[PDB]
DNA sequence: TACGCC
């Protein structure tokens, strides 16, 4: 629960974006 | 912000 790729309660997916 | 992708 958080982060779809990081892993933490940062955002989501339209803001990590991160591969 | 960057693949929402690996
Ligand atoms: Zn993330």
């Amino acid at each position: 629960k958080g982060c779809w790729k990081c892993g933490k309660e940062g955002h989501q997916m339209k803001d990590c974006t991160e591969r």
